[PDB]
């Protein structure tokens, strides 16, 4: 995946978030530190929060990341799209996990109720564990895909099943 | 904490894989043709076992004493979904699902390559996103999970321009 997309993935709370533009940051609601009153040097005062279940978007009144260009955020993707989940791991290692996207779904995962766009990992037979699959600390990682010329972001990592094969993308 | 990715190592014009502290496997065509040492050990002290596009090195001391010995087998049953553990010079780790077929001699781009056929589960077109192999990927290992055990069953030897087809070179 392009270096400019990896540059947009920021360590955040118990996971990650993603810079859509110099002013827009998206993440998974449950990774956000519940006590936090300041983000990227800005008071809560100065920030527009948009929360829809496990999807959260932050809009800043200042350019926090002026090195970036604004890219397309969409509300999930067509069923059958193959996406990459941009997961950073121990060592400066970069894991762009391939996922075939399915329907919008409501599930119970480890007792918690989750809603988003479901998908199946294309990494192995059974993706249980950290070599072929996701771990809890990957939540908030972006789902991206390429069109003709364009790259698109369509959601953030919310959950995965015990077997590790099924994932859920939180969407706008 | 141990990872299979730790055992994937840059080597000649491609990659190889540590099976054990003393055992390293790779694809014959990526090995340098001028060398007096590998991994600091004189070539005098290394057993080389070659069978077409599969080569095994056995060193006279532990090069990777941090590792345990893994199961190495001559290919896998047809229908097994393997993962090819691709490392890229970008720093990306790209595990891709491959459905394994028969042993055969296959015409790939110019040439005749003997080993176990497979097809990528990404099988749209696998060139433009991180969804297929490139020439520099040769030597990457084919692995799968069986009961509690990881098995390694060959090394990446060849791929078609693209429809979906790959060849895993195997021990014999
Ligand atoms: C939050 S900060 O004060 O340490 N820096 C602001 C700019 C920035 C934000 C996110 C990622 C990289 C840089």
């Amino acid at each position: 995946a392009p270096p400019t997309l990896w540059s947009r993935v920021t360590k955040f709370g118990s996971g990650w978030g993603f810079w859509v533009s110099p002013t827009v940051f998206i993440t998974t609601t449950h990774v956000i530190p519940t006590s936090a009153k300041e983000f990227f040097g800005e008071p809560l005062t100065s920030i527009a929060i948009h929360r829809a279940g496990e999807f959260t978007l932050f809009r800043f009144s200042k350019k926090i990341r002026p090195d970036l260009t604004g890219m397309i955020l969409e509300e999930g993707c067509p069923e059958g799209t193959v996406c990459s989940v941009l997961i950073k791991r121990d060592s400066g290692e970069l894991l762009p996990l391939a996922v075939r996207m399915g329907a919008i779904a409501s599930m119970r995962i480890q007792g918690r109720l989750v809603h988003g766009q479901s998908g199946m990992l294309l990494t192995g037979a059974n993706a249980k564990g950290m070599d072929l699959g996701t771990i809890p600390g990957d939540c908030g990682a972006p789902y991206v895909y390429k069109r003709a010329n364009d790259w698109v972001v369509c959601g953030v990592h919310a959950a995965a099943t015990k077997s590790g094969n099924t994932v859920v993308c939180a969407v706008q």
